[PDB]
């Protein structure tokens, strides 16, 4: 009676009020911050000019992924996670998803490269002459494998005529969406992260008579080596629910029975806001682990 009331009034108001405003603040404090986070790490990069390794041009990359998702595609995130119904049309079904797919692989692609000039330049050196004309070479190579291989996800989206819309992949057959999203998870997930794991390692135990510059040299390479591996830790822990979920749903068929549809659509929804978590993560990442972004930090904001 009495208390009952207030039991049932938690879940059908209370509850799903508290609910939805986390959602919308996660994702507000998120689009913005990740939204003047890398804005002002590409000020910190045109501006500063001795900050302007092949590192940063890569680390600048990231931010332009990034920001795709979020203007693009984190909009559209934050739309479907409250109603789940497709409300951009049978355009946008496509496209969306498409940046968003192509943001994942310029990411995880600029930062495999930046443990792979790192890996040739700490690791090899002097095998592979890394500078900033050959790291903006690569940089403008990873857009163009992101914007194709996700071509083939942009084929699969279909809007889904049954009086509101959806849009979700449209398989013609139950073995070609586990071979596409096993290939997937491996390409731009595991084995990119697993390689890119084994090249810092290599580096930790390396930087971990020689001249008063090379151990100044050595202090920054560990400055730089420290700050480099959490923004891969950030990035494989942020991706790996998304990651993993995915592959339970396509390849194993998993979260098709609807008990816990509240509790499948949350734990999607906490994965999804996790990626574009890692974007306003990486800049907070510099400010900490980079005594020169910092510092770029505290002049933009004085200034702004
Ligand atoms: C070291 C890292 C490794 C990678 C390194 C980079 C390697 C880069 C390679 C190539 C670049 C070019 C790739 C571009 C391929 C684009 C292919 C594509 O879009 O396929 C569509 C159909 O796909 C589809 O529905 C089907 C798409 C899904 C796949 C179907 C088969 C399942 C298995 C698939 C195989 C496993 C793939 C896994 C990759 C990770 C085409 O039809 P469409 O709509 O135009 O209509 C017909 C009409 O328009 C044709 O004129
Ligand atoms: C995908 C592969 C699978 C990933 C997931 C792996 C899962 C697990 C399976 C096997 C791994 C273990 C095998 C090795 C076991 C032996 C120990 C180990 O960790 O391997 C290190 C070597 O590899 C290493 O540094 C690793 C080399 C690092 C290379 C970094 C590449 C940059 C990343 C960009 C890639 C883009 C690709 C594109 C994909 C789309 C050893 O060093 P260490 O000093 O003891 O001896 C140096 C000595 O070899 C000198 O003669
Ligand atoms: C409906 C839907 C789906 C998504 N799928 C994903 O992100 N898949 C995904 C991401 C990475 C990988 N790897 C293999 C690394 C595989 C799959 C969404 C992702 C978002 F960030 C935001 C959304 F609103 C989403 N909505
Ligand atoms: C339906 C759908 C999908 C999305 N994304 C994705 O499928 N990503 C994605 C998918 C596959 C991969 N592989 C590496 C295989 C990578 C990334 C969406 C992203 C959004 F931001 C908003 C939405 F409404 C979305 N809807
Ligand atoms: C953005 C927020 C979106 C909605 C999230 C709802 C999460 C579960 S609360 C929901 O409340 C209803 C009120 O009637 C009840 O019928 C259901 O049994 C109960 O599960
Ligand atoms: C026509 C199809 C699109 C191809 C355009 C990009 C061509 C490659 S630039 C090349 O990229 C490498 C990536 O590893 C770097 O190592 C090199 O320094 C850089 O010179
Ligand atoms: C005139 C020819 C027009 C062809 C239009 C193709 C549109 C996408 S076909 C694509 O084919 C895959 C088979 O590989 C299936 O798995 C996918 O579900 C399906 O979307
Ligand atoms: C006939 C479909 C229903 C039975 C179960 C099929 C499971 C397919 S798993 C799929 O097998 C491919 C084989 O090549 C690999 O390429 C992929 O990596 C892997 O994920
Ligand atoms: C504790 C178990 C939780 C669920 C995991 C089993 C999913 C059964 S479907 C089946 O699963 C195979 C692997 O088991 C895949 O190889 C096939 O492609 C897929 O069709």
């Amino acid at each position: 009676s009495e208390d009952e009331f207030l039991r049932y009034l938690w879940r059908d108001y209370l509850y799903p009020k508290q609910y939805a405003w986390v959602l919308i603040a996660a994702y507000v404090a998120v689009f913005v911050v990740a939204l003047v986070g890398n804005t002002l790490v590409c000020l910190a990069v045109w501006r500063n000019h001795h900050m302007r390794t092949v590192t940063n041009y890569f680390l600048v990359n990231l931010s332009l992924a990034d920001v795709l998702a979020t203007a693009i595609c984190l909009p559209a995130s934050l739309l479907v996670d409250i109603t789940e119904s497709w409300l951009f049309g049978h355009a946008l079904c496509k496209v969306i998803p498409y940046l968003q797919a192509v943001s994942v692989s310029v990411a995880v692609l600029t930062l495999s490269f930046i443990a792979l000039d790192r890996w040739y330049a700490i690791c090899h050196p002097l095998l592979f002459k890394s500078t900033a004309r050959r790291a903006l070479g690569s940089i403008l190579g990873i857009w163009a494998v992101s914007l194709a291989i996700m071509v083939p996800q942009a084929a699969v989206m279909e809007c889904s005529s049954v009086a509101f819309s959806v849009c979700d992949e449209r398989w013609a057959d139950d073995l070609a969406p586990k071979i596409y999203h096993s290939c997937f998870f491996i390409v731009t997930y595991l084995a990119p992260l697993g390689l890119m794991a084994m090249a810092y390692f290599q580096i930790f135990r390396k930087l971990w008579g020689t001249t008063s510059a090379e151990v100044k040299q050595m202090r920054a390479r560990r400055k730089t080596a420290k700050m480099l591996m959490v923004v891969v830790l950030v990035f494989a822990l942020c991706y790996l629910p998304i990651s993993v979920l995915n592959v339970l749903k396509r390849v194993f068929g998993m979260f098709r029975q609807a008990s816990d549809r509240e509790a499948v659509y949350a734990a999607f929804t906490f994965s999804h806001w996790l990626v574009y978590a890692n974007s306003a993560a990486n800049p907070i990442i510099y400010n900490f682990l980079s005594g020169k972004f910092r510092e770029q930090f505290k002049a933009a904001f004085s200034w702004w």
